[PDB]
């Protein structure tokens, strides 16, 4: 889990990219599965609920991409990310909830979150969520760091986040229905 | 404002009325209607957006309502919390994000909110929402007290309301379209 609140801001303020039609193989990366691909070179970890679904490969998938790293060999590594495709170019707009708290004050703020498909990975989820956060809400900057995001699916399951540390890489390969999406609460605890 | 009477005054039993008529009037300086369904003699105060709304009294509209106290003739006082007349079962379910601060500490549940009439006052929209966290997240018991219930509108203007005392009077009268409730999410920032 990256700690340090300079080190977050960069992360969550960095470039993405999303690809469709990505098939590729599959192969051994020292332990964990991965899938090579060249749209500039890339790789692509599947350690999570993708190791699952895609335990064989990749067919014509979607893949968010965040650069983790260069690996040795030059190869941009992105943990998780990946969708259907089928994948609608379906798209809701969403509540969301900043609450800051400051000690005994607490400055509450609505605003709303565009997801652009029917499938969308916790992945992108996560990194777009706090990506906005960043730029609008002075997020990893002073002292906002703490604090949960909170998505609510079809009001009965719950998806915590923790702001204090990068997404687990476990949970990258996790997707969500995007119409199940009811709302988004982030309540960033001050220090 | 004492946590043990804003546990009473927000457990307590609330009604609406059908079909309320009457005229305005006199009490010691605020405007009043005096109505009564069989056996219990109302008296409601209008001070606020109500008091222009309805300067001439009562054609047949909803009101909400919760005893503030019975008064020295003997009618259960009562302020705000007017709805149009029809105003049909139009029923919206709403999420409700409620996020309990206790120091470093962030405990976040997800919910629904059941509204069932088209329109809804604030006064009877900051009951339910309070009730339901009385009953359900332990509100105002123990540390549970200060915090804001932070409702987002129709995309989107936000509506603030702090559980560190009883709404305020003068907005009782304020009225929200069901449907425009995009959703609600109330923090307690616990003692």
């Amino acid at each position: 889990h990256l700690h340090d609140i300079r080190d977050l801001h960069r992360y969550y303020s960095s470039e993405s990219f999303e690809y469709s039609n990505v098939s590729g193989k599959v192969e051994n990366y020292n332990g964990s599965n991965v899938v090579r691909f060249n749209p500039q070179n890339h790789q692509l970890f599947l350690l999570g609920k993708d190791k699952e679904q895609y335990k064989e490969g990749l067919q014509g998938q979607n893949v968010f991409v965040v650069q983790e790293l260069i690996d040795p060999n030059g190869r941009l590594s992105t943990v998780g990310g990946v969708t259907k495709k089928n994948n609608k170019t379906s798209e809701t707009n969403t509540p969301l909830f900043v609450n800051k708290v400051n000690g005994e004050d607490l400055d509450a703020s609505i605003d709303s979150f565009l997801i652009q498909k029917e499938e969308i990975s916790l992945k992108e989820l996560d990194f777009k969520i706090r990506q906005q956060l960043v730029n609008n809400y002075g997020l990893y900057k002073g002292t906002s760091k703490y604090g949960k995001i909170i998505i609510n699916l079809k009001d009965e399951n719950k998806v915590e986040i923790d702001l204090g540390d990068k997404l687990q890489f476990e949970r990258m390969g996790d997707v969500l229905n995007s119409k199940d999406i009811r709302g988004i609460s982030v309540t960033i605890n001050q220090i």
